[PDB]
């Protein structure tokens, strides 16, 4: 019901750069499995102060998992007032 499925990708975003596509499900962030978008956020918050993070994804309609690196060198959001996922260019479905 609440699996972390990508709804939209913002052009020129960190996620767009890593070529994550709509319909893709995020399975893990840096090796920690993430069952919903909140779990993804909690892992992303731990990556504040990192240069990059590796997300495991499964493209729409496929069971095949693969890792993609996100470049966080220029990543910035207000942790208390903004969604970390949005700041990466991702709009959760739906």
């Amino acid at each position: 019901m609440v699996r972390p499925v990508v709804g939209e990708i913002a052009a020129n975003s960190i996620a767009a750069e890593a070529q994550i596509a709509p319909g893709t499900e995020l399975k893990a962030v840096d090796g920690i499995e993430t069952p919903d978008w909140d779990a993804v956020r909690l892992q992303l918050v731990d990556k504040i102060g990192d240069e990059s993070t590796t997300i495991t994804v499964a493209p729409f309609g496929s069971d095949q998992r693969r890792d993609v690196k996100l470049d966080l060198r220029h990543w910035a959001f207000e942790p208390d007032k903004e969604d970390p996922v949005s700041s990466l260019g991702i709009r959760p479905r739906g």
